[PDB]
């Protein structure tokens, strides 16, 4: 059977994953070359090369290597984002930033938006696909820039999502002024601490370098700045940026900084 294979592949993963069966289900679909809902048909056996690939990938995973890198894909705001080693894998917590972002575009009629450190493009691509905004996106990784460009093509929004390599908004200076809302899910981990990129997790000794450099260099008058943040960085953020508000996600951990300097 392939349902035994499935059940043995998973015990192998009551390590790294809490959701071993589902991760097995997904690794199986991907080798068999199939949509996940096809696993249920009859005449669904898995023939060698196949069974071969599955324990292969299955153990590459018991190790802690990322599922989504194996899968080549991660769903975020209901969309399929291509991901590969070198790109940060979108996290569920971040969908919250986007829905808050969307509520903001509707509330104000915002038309131009930026997404600092785009990664796979999860934030800006979703904002583009689900609103009328135009989005300027940046990443220091040329590998993120690439994948993000394709995810934009992949979702029909290359005409409203532009990514440029470089840091912060340095590559879009010509556009700084016209930008109404600045979005980011930047590195915020105490570097005073895994297969995702360092550039993407680490925020210096205290995990704030990113905000210190940003609110330090950019004049934000007239703009709405919405950024994801570490659970424990509120009190210290209140001193780099004094007029910000701070929201909790669906869980109750503070997760977002909102600095609304739009007017009237
Ligand atoms: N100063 C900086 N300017 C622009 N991008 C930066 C940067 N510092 C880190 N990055 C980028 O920030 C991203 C952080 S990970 C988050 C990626 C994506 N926004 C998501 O939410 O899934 C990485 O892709 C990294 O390349």
């Amino acid at each position: 059977k392939i349902w035994s294979l499935i059940r043995d592949c998973s015990g192998k993963l009551e390590g790294v994953t809490e959701t071993s069966v589902l991760e097995v289900l997904l690794i199986v679909s991907r080798v068999l070359g199939i949509r996940k809902e096809d696993l249920f048909l009859k005449d669904l056996g898995v023939s060698p090369t196949e069974e071969k690939r599955i324990l292969e990938l299955v153990e590459k995973r018991a190790s802690g290597y990322p599922l989504h890198y194996i899968l080549g894909e991660k769903e975020f705001m209901g969309l399929s984002f291509l991901v590969e080693e070198g790109v940060f894998v979108p996290r569920p917590e971040t969908e919250e930033l986007v829905e808050l972002a969307l509520e903001l575009i509707r509330k104000y009629g915002i038309k131009t938006v930026a997404d600092i450190g785009t990664g796979s493009g999860a934030i800006g691509v979703s904002v583009a696909k689900f609103s009328d905004a135009i989005v300027f996106a940046t990443d220091v990784s040329s590998k993120a820039v690439e994948i993000a460009r394709k995810n934009a093509e992949r979702h029909g929004v290359s005409d409203r999502f532009f990514v440029r390599k470089g840091e912060f908004l340095e590559p879009f200076k010509e556009k700084f002024a016209s930008i109404e809302m600045i979005l980011s899910n930047p590195p915020y981990v105490k570097s005073s601490a895994l297969f995702e990129p360092p550039e993407a997790l680490f925020g210096g000794e205290d995990g704030l370098d990113f905000y210190r450099e940003f609110f330090g260099r950019y004049d934000t008058s007239g703009k709405i700045v919405l950024m994801e943040i570490g659970e424990d960085q509120v009190e210290e953020l209140k001193k780099i940026v004094s007029d910000t508000v701070f929201l909790k996600d669906s869980a109750g951990k503070y997760r977002f900084l909102l600095l609304n300097r739009r007017s009237s």
